[PDB]
């Protein structure tokens, strides 16, 4: 066991590495979200960015847990990254509809993380979820509904 | 349900809507505490001051309640008011022995809803509550109990 | 009777609190209608705004009210605050009806009030309402106007 | 009981006293250790110059302890600070190895802390350990770890 | 057939997604060697910043690739990431090792891609791989190649 | 012996760790009073920052001998730091009385650390003891009792 390990679970390190494998795939879903709105044929810049810079906010996610898993003595295990759902995301509304159902998986994870440290007695792994993601996918969640209303809204 | 909404408990939102109120309430307080103070057979505007601070305060309260209320895709629900215990608020010390009485019935309200948060596993509720309320709170009564010893000290 | 009373009305001064809760009820109208505004399933910001300045703006007008009833040595009387006449505001131009309604009661309660100081010879109260009031709320009524002729012309 | 305390149970207030003292002894520790080092026969700044920096961490550390207690109503009771455990510390390493332990035997103390609040469902208690103590410690553990990890490969 | 496609193969269109796969993969063997060396038992800060800066280099050359296949009427297409081919890396030497050779292997499918380029009498491509390319790599390797020199001169 | 000791009696560097025992023994008394002070049924500020500050400089003080010893070739020694004397330090003049009781236990002992210099005949002792601790004392002994005797005129 590591020298500096202390009050971390074994079953957390496992669901730590899972959560990262997670990031990694929503990461590249983004990438492939964005590429899909650089096209030619789709032309949508806006959203095109919205979507790359979601990519950048994922991978800041998966380097922050991996991070961690160094400060608490864990060992950081890669798996293969699946790639995305879809090779074609549809129209604007399509695909902030993938996006939010995406967040909403994560946030689940992250819910479900928490609630693994919570029964684990860990502290410090409540508090580096609540201070770097719990609320940023909450922000991030409204910030979709919001587009998916106004989307909606066009048209009309 | 809303299209964000996610670990999200309807006690929670009803919880919430309730300390909107009881936040509308104590700013309402204030507001008459501030212009108790400003009287000309009063006149002190430094408590009158204070007073007026803690009402701006208090709507900043309900404003984040009603904020985060929106965020989690929960729904504001507004009731009556109730006008201020007081008319006319006596001498400094018992107008802020009725603050720091009114202090303490929010802190524990904020503790119920915690709790209740808890009991629900809500770790968004609880990290909102901990950053922006709980030790808001704590540092205001301690200024109160501060100023209760130092008014009694007057005279003598 | 204050040491500084002077041609002051003890109707007036009655009519004074009336129309600080008059403007503590606006203000909470336009707290909700801020908020209704920023639901996921409403999403429109600019609204949303709109009306959260304006219940800035109402506070203004109930602080200034109560500010001059001191200053002319009446005394604050403060009753329950009625909730907002709807939990639901519908379409923007539901809302801006409502708003242009909320403003022209107000309205009629300044003239209201304006004609009860002249009845009472009072000078003072009515500098105070045209310096500070009267022409707010022509301007303010002219701005909603203008918007809901903007409102119909969206689609056509 | 302060006119102010509300949700402190006894003991926590009495654990944070103990707290308090296992902090006096630690920045206590790290004096010895720092002026250790300052010797002629040792002559190790940087490594002197990190213990007497960590010293004044842990005063921070029992500082903030004092002031919480104070502003939760509780008392702060004072008792003997034993001596550090060793009059010579050895080799860096030696050193290194000393210090890591006693951050454990902090860190381990502020996880029971934590433990005794959520038992008494303290959460303004949870939020100051989390905020002050329990990252600053993984923080620090990790940057030890780093230290030793490169100490040994001194000679090779 | 896209509106802007003009001398584009589909043979160079597909090798493309095919190179954009193992960029992905080198950024990912990249991200795994930058969190070894983060490791407490490994703590080589240098070393770890080294790799995570190439992870970096890597994502940028995929990008270039993608935004290059929009600009040329091509079609993005990915395909899962392949795990890293190890989990924990040895000494220095053996991760420098191992970076070489995945840089020799990126150099050999961008020699490969153009020559197909080549073939296909495609100078687009092969500007385009010149200018972003080509030299980045050799400069890389050869700094790798420094690197390893040096590194084989400790202990001697 | 250290290969730089000279003209440094055994006696003096024993006196010296003595020394530093009643300085870190007087440091914390500063820190009971200090804290004493911010008691939310004590609450007087300006008392509590003077204290602390006293706590601060007799910490100076010790680090400052700690220095000396081994810049003379002597070997810090530490002993268990006795709990200050009280736990309640009263009303501001039982609290300025307590101080200044101790700061002349302090002055005594370094007027007794003197004269066993002397004795010994050790000028750089004597020089380091007027340069950093002698008028010190006298200015603050002369401060505490000018606040004695406004403290004793406060009422009158």
């Amino acid at each position: 066991s590591s020298q500096i390990r202390q009050n971390y679970s074994t079953d957390v390190e496992a669901a730590v590495n899972s959560l990262v494998n997670l990031y990694l795939q929503a990461s590249y879903t983004y990438l492939s979200l964005g590429f899909y709105f650089d096209r030619d044929d789709v032309a949508l810049e806006g959203v095109s960015h919205f979507f790359r810079e979601l990519a950048e906010e994922k991978r800041e996610g998966y380097e922050r847990l991996l991070k961690m898993q160094n400060q608490r003595g864990g060992r950081a295990l890669f798996q293969d990254i699946k790639k995305p759902a879809e090779d074609e995301w549809g129209k604007t509304p399509d695909a902030m509809k993938a996006a939010m159902a995406l967040e909403k998986k994560l946030n689940q994870a992250l819910l479900d993380l928490h609630a693994l440290g919570s029964a684990r007695t860990d502290p410090h792994l409540c508090d580096f979820l609540e201070t770097h993601f719990l609320d940023e996918e909450v922000k991030l969640i409204k910030k979709m509904g919001d587009h998916l209303t106004n989307l909606h809204r066009l048209g009309g």
